[PDB]
């Protein structure tokens, strides 16, 4: 084991002025490498491959360091050998660790944490081993296919060409699609056919064959499911939902249907998703997920979904067109969860680089979900193009005009393309837009006529340049290589203004989403312009957890909105996440089949029966509390689920933990308490049902949740007026309620942190322990702080999607509230004044530990039984009983 002290370089994607990467490995203690950005790490290349016996760090002074250190053998998969993660501070002698004879060519060093300073340093490393005498391989360049190489393409064209041939694809799948919702035993008990459309509207029919099967037809996939779903829901008391709790439990024969029936859809649309749900929700999906998402969409009537997979690779190959290699590309391009931020020009590179396998992968998951969305007859909407750019566009073509958009956040937004320029100067937005639809066609083909762009989204800057200009070229751009294209624009608080959609030329070719008709709806201006328009249910706010939903406003408002408009062409949903409430989603894709208006309350009340697959007059009467407590109608503006007080950083005052959110209970909460009474009586009669069971947590979570709000504010008025003993009281009452949700949020797999971080760790094959690590951050960190310090600080981002899961609430909820309780009471039993907190330190240490060193999240939910967890929140814990305790 020998000093390899000759060959030896290094490389950093950042440093702070005049602290280079070379200066931690000069033999220099006085000289360091300094991160300057969220790129913490350097990778050393050793002039060769040797069998490591020990690697030796010093860092620039006397802080405590925590760090990571991987290696490579093969030039492309960078395996975890050492870390340091105790408490311990540097000093003069140096950290030794001890490698087992490891082979490595190279060596990464990441720098998670240093409790000094939010930079990192190296001041030196060196590293022991013996000369294999081999030298790294030449690593593959990224290469990927064209999509006329496919048989994705093969498959595609004869779809197109072959009307038998689709029409045996679509009724084939849509049987697979039985199979697997309700079993493989029920595929041969439907008979499903192609119809017409009933006078331009999309139609499905369900009726009995005459031998005991069930007879669907529709006038695409979507229909035909849709029809497939209506006869589950109103003959066999069934309810599916693959996300958010079902009730599968099929009859042993098959109910007759009686009449025949004959339903349509007045809307052209009906449309999914916000960019927020690919991070939010989706960021580490894989095809079985999407799968069943899209069997629950098209039962929903879904056809019209927003679809950004594999962009990262129509993005590459879009910029190698103009001197940025893939090493470049991927330092643009952000993390696997922030590319609904990345997308609408928001932020870059944060939690990136992607690894070079992604590129591949993502373009095969799209091309995989446009055949099944094609089978189905879903539309998804592509990307459009409004000169998104990198920074530094014009240093590598000088001739291009750029606008600076500033911050988002304490992001860097990207840069973005003058749209027009004049006279003697070059149009590169010409130029990069006629490339970037080019090449979104070489990696997915012409899959669609709807695409989604978004320039100005929550800030950017237009420049020197006219608002309706902007819109007018983009809009033609689009239309000049898709002459049916149509421009999918989100509306978000007023924007964009009237003055940038009176540019649209050709109004029939635009479309904006009304981003949230159900609490702020904006769309009497798209109206007014005879824009096409979409009314949208936006109802979830980053994955912030709560009973909140608004169906007599989805009952009523939209069937009166289709009788007061003519460009009103669907209705859709538009959450930043789908992880609550399925209510409200259930409601909204069935508005689609009326033209009146319903009644919210009988509708529940048929809900929740087939969601059970039982009912009676005690769980009835619990949801019309639930309907007339949570779920009941208001009129003031909020965004998402009130926040619990659990999830808020610990202070005085505290009205919500998120910047933009709210906290305020608008119900009384002893009369909602009743409801969790009422499931509690008849648990055991229920207990069979998992999605009975999902929506216990769910009131149960909002009990304790409401009942710390109360807790809390106790516990403040003890500490300001100085009653130390009552404080500990209190406190401890609180921090023992959060204990008992704990114990509530473990009975549900879609609470737990550890199926959220092992997704993350486990979405790709064959990656290596780097990007898993890398993954993991990505997980950790967007359910936190959301971004670094001053992202989550100086840029209002800490907490913006706080989750009320099991780990998470252990590990990071309870330890904030209990490092600020005990500072609190020690100043009370006559100590020094509490200290304040930096809060994001903290939380960034849980941030960073790593699933395979620090604590493995387990995947599985816990026995513990809600009824009985119930009847303890109701006895200790409640507000109904609050003055006993
Ligand atoms: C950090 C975040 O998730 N910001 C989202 C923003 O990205 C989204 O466009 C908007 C409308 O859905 N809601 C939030 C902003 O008020
Ligand atoms: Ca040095």
């Amino acid at each position: 084991g020998v000093e390899i002290t000759e060959g030896v370089t290094v490389t950093a994607k950042g440093n702070t002025e005049g602290n280079t990467a070379d200066l931690a490995i000069d033999g220099d203690l006085s000289t360091y490498w300094e991160s300057s950005n969220d790129y913490k790490w350097i990778e050393v290349d050793l002039g060769g491959i040797y069998e490591l016996s020990k690697i030796e760090i010093f860092n620039k002074d006397e802080a405590v360091y925590k760090y990571n250190i991987y290696a490579s053998e093969d030039g492309e998969n960078f395996n975890k050998i050492a870390y340091k993660n105790n408490d311990n501070v540097s000093d003069s002698n140096g950290n030794m660790h001890t490698i087992d004879n490891v082979r490595a060519g190279k060596i990464r060093i990441d720098v998670v944490q240093n409790s000094n300073s939010d930079r990192v340093n190296i001041a030196e490393i060196n590293v022991f081993g013996k000369n294999t005498g081999e030298s790294l391989p030449e690593v593959k360049k990224i290469a990927t296919s064209n999509f006329s190489e496919t048989p994705w393409a093969t498959e595609y064209e004869k779809f197109n060409s072959d009307s038998a041939y689709a029409n045996e694809k679509t009724l084939n799948e849509i049987k697979n699609l039985v199979g697997r919702v309700i079993g493989r035993e029920f595929k041969d008990k439907f008979i499903f056919e192609i119809r017409d459309q009933l006078n331009g509207n999309d139609v499905f029919e369900v009726s009995d064959s005459g031998d005991g099967k069930v007879l669907i037809k529709g006038n695409n996939g979507v229909s035909l499911a849709s029809g497939f779903n209506y006869y589950l829901k109103n003959y066999c008391n069934v309810s599916y939902n693959p996300i958010m709790g079902s009730n599968l439990k099929m009859p042993e024969t098959m109910p007759s249907v009686g009449e025949r029936v004959v339903i349509d859809t007045p809307y052209e649309h009906r449309y999914a998703l916000n960019f927020c749900t690919y991070s939010y929700t989706m960021s580490f999906w894989d095809w079985d997920q999407y799968e069943e998402f899209l069997d629950w969409c098209a039962m929903n009537g879904v056809n019209l979904v927003l679809d950004i997979i594999g962009q990262e690779e129509v993005l590459r190959r879009t910029l190698n067109e103009f001197g940025y290699s893939d090493e470049e590309v991927k330092e643009f391009i952000s993390g696997p969860a922030y590319f609904a931020w990345f997308y609408m020009q928001n932020m870059t590179g944060f939690g990136g680089p992607l690894p070079n396998d992604w590129f591949e992968q993502r373009a095969e998951l799209g091309r995989k979900m446009h055949d099944r969305m094609q089978s189905f007859g879903i539309n998804p909407v592509l990307q459009g193009y409004s000169g998104m750019v990198p920074r530094d566009f014009k240093e590598k073509n000088q001739e291009a005009q750029t606008i600076s958009q500033g911050g988002w956040c304490g992001f860097d937004r990207p840069d973005m393309l003058k749209t027009y320029v004049n006279e003697g100067e070059a149009d590169y937005f010409q130029k990069v837009a006629d490339v970037f639809y080019e090449k979104q066609k070489e990696v997915f083909g012409d899959v669609t006529n709807f695409y989604g762009v978004d320039p100005f989204h929550e800030g950017g800057n237009t420049g020197d340049l006219d608002n309706g200009k902007i819109y007018e070229i983009i809009q033609n751009k689009m239309i000049e290589h898709d002459n049916d294209a149509v421009w999918v624009i989100q509306n978000w608080q007023g924007n964009p203004s009237n003055n940038k959609l009176e540019g649209l030329t050709k109004k029939d070719q635009a479309m904006v989403l009304d981003l949230f008709s159900e609490v702020s709806p904006d769309w009497n201006r798209l109206e007014e312009r005879d824009l096409p328009w979409i009314w949208n249910m936006l109802h979830n706010f980053g994955g912030r957890m709560g009973m909140d939903a608004a169906p007599e406003k989805l009952a009523t408002e939209i069937p009166k909105a289709l009788a007061n408009s003519e460009h009103m062409v669907g209705i859709g949903i538009t959450p930043e996440a789908i992880n609550t409430n399925p209510l409200a989603y259930e409601l909204l894709f069935d508005m689609a089949w009326t033209r009146d208006q319903i009644n919210f309350r009988t509708w529940t009340e048929d809900y929740i029966e087939r969601r059970y697959g039982k009912t009676n007059k005690e769980i009835l009467e619990a949801w019309n509390i639930i309907l007339d407590t949570a779920y009941k109608k208001r009129n003031d503006y909020y965004q998402g689920a009130a926040e619990s007080i659990i999830n808020a950083r610990p202070g005085f005052g505290i009205k919500s933990a998120s910047t933009w959110g709210h906290s305020k209970i608008v119900y009384d909460k002893s009369e909602f308490e009743k409801a969790i009474e009422i499931f509690a009586k008849n648990y055991d009669e229920f207990k069979d049902s998992d999605a009975f069971l999902y929506d216990f947590a769910d009131i149960l979570k909002q009990l304790l949740a409401n009942s710390a709000q109360e807790y809390y504010e106790v516990m403040c008025n003890a500490y300001n007026n100085g009653n130390g003993e009552k404080f500990k009281f209190v406190s401890g009452k609180f921090l023992e309620l959060i204990k008992l949700q704990e114990r509530v949020l473990s009975t549900r797999p879609e609470f737990l942190i550890g199926n959220w971080i092992e997704d993350a760790r486990t979405m790709l094959k064959d990656s290596d322990d780097w990007t898993k690590d890398l993954f993991e951050f990505n997980a950790r960190a967007l359910v936190t702080t959301w971004g670094s310090r001053n992202n989550a600080d100086g840029g209002g981002l800490k907490d913006y999607s706080n989750r009320q899961w099991s780990g998470l609430t252990e590990d990071y909820y309870y330890a904030r509230w209990e490092k600020w309780i005990n500072g609190l009471q020690a100043e009370l039993d006559g100590g020094a004044k509490a200290p304040n907190i930096d809060w994001f330190k903290m939380e960034y240490d849980w941030v960073n530990k790593k699933s395979d060193t620090d604590k493995l999240y387990p995947t599985e939910a816990s026995n513990e039984n809600l009824g009985e967890l119930a009847k303890i929140a109701m006895e200790s814990y409640s507000v109904t009983n609050m003055d006993k305790i």
